[PDB]
């Protein structure tokens, strides 16, 4: 399925996903799949978005992604909608 090896993923943000990183306490610019992760789980739940859907019509996560809503059980499509918006290092 999903190797454990891509949470040690380097990347770097485009600047619309790096705007959402920053708004939960993100300082860089270089990161680790495991901490774009967690940081765009954080920006879910505190922004009550999340509660199997996340819902984000009206949240720059939607035109970041793409979508007006996804589940949170579909990881590789999430992996692709977060790619969009960055670069790997
Ligand atoms: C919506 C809440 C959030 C969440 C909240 C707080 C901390 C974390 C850390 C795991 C990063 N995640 N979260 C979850 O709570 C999980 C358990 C949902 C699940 O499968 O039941 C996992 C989910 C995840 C983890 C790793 C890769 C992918 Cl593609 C998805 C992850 C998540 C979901 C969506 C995004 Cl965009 C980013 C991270």
């Amino acid at each position: 399925q999903i190797p454990a090896s891509e949470q040690e993923t380097l990347v770097r943000p485009k600047p619309l996903l790096l705007k959402l990183l920053k708004s939960v306490g993100a300082q860089k610019d270089t990161y680790t799949m495991k901490e774009v992760l967690f940081y765009l789980g954080q920006y879910i739940m505190t922004k009550r978005l999340y509660d199997h859907i996340v819902y984000c019509s009206n949240d720059l996560l939607g035109d970041l992604f793409g979508v007006p809503s996804f589940s949170v059980k579909e990881h590789r499509k999430i992996y692709t909608m977060i790619y969009r918006n960055l670069v790997v290092v």
